[PDB]
């Protein structure tokens, strides 16, 4: 089997992407944030505190003939941005782009933090990291990809995110028309539960490539590219007037600037992020200070190849016995 679904930016900045997911019988379609940096499929639901729902589409398990409470199971998650959610668990039929998993754990939110409430476009998350991070207790549950893997033609999914445009998530096959050149594959460590790999270096604009190992995660659930402070400082030094602002919370730059590209290494291959991908617009409406899309990871504890980096590539998440990642230009 295979599945193919379109993923769509939630706003004009590509702050996140949403993909429609069918849950239950008859289907209830919710728009989920596919997140290769976490491992819970959770949804706004009929059980979510009413004051914490503001425009999202909710899953109502009582209206699904295939929904079953997973007796005794609860979940609770905190994300790297300070947001959180928690609730109980059903099993139900979940389909993505024509690919169906029966008995998928669907984590029903009783509580969500304010950042989720305030984002009416995201009805929940679908985690695509390794199932070792799944928060369900006392019986940890598998991700949608883990449950589907055995039935897939090939044990892979691919992320093809668009710049200011829709893209595609494919399950079970590699669309050879979706990229240029060849896919370069690189080793993955699953020791932290993430799609963790080592980039071979970087370049700023037309500058020379710096060979240096940068360990990081391929994370579709993070908007920006978070890299070591040395690398980020070298990038922003090429933009006149750019500075790190503690009050804003990162590097800002004059909105009048033309940004240079940023290149990262995948083995001997190179992925070029055009400068425009690094512009996240005015820090506040009407401001002439613009927020940068490459930021320091120094306060995180890990480097994060988020959407800014991933949208420049066709990315293969290879879930074979020994997982690997693949990157191609497109």
């Amino acid at each position: 089997s295979t599945g193919s679904a379109t993923t769509t930016p939630i706003d004009s900045l590509d702050d996140a992407y949403i993909t429609p997911v069918q849950i239950g019988t008859p289907a209830q379609t919710l728009n989920l944030d596919f997140d290769t940096g976490s491992s819970d499929l959770w949804v706004f639901s009929s059980e979510t505190t009413a004051s914490e729902v503001d425009g999202q589409t909710i899953y109502t398990p009582s209206k699904s003939t295939t929904a079953k409470l997973l007796s005794g199971a609860t979940w609770s998650i905190s994300y790297g941005d300070g947001s959180s959610s928690s609730g109980d668990v059903y099993t139900d039929t979940v389909s993505v782009g024509g690919l169906t998993v029966t008995g998928q754990a669907v984590e029903s939110a009783k509580k969500v933090s304010s950042s989720f409430t305030e984002d009416s476009t995201i009805d929940g998350l679908l985690g695509l990291a390794f199932s070792t991070l799944n928060t369900v207790s006392p019986t940890q549950q598998k991700t949608f990809f883990d449950n589907a893997k055995a039935s897939l033609d090939s044990p892979v999914f691919t992320a093809d995110l668009g710049y200011h445009a829709p893209g595609t998530y494919n399950f079970g096959f590699i669309d050879t028309t979706a990229y240029t050149g060849s896919i370069t594959y690189t080793a993955v460590s699953t020791k932290q539960g993430f799609w963790e790999w080592t980039s071979t270096g970087y370049a700023v604009g037309s500058g020379t490539f710096k060979s240096t190992s940068i360990d990081g995660i391929a994370d579709t659930g993070t908007t920006l590219l978070y890299l070591p402070a040395t690398v980020v400082s070298a990038y922003w030094a090429q933009v006149s007037g750019a500075k790190s602002s503690s009050s804003v919370g990162g590097y800002v730059f004059p909105c009048s600037a033309t940004l240079p590209s940023f290149t990262f290494g995948v083995g001997s291959a190179r992925i070029v992020i055009p400068g425009d991908y690094i512009d996240f617009g005015p820090i506040s409406t009407g401001s002439s200070s613009c927020f940068g899309g490459i930021q320091s990871s120094a306060g995180i504890g890990i480097n994060i190849f988020g959407d800014v980096a991933l949208k420049a590539a066709f990315v293969v998440f290879n879930g074979a016995t020994t997982p690997t990642l693949g990157f191609a230009s497109k």
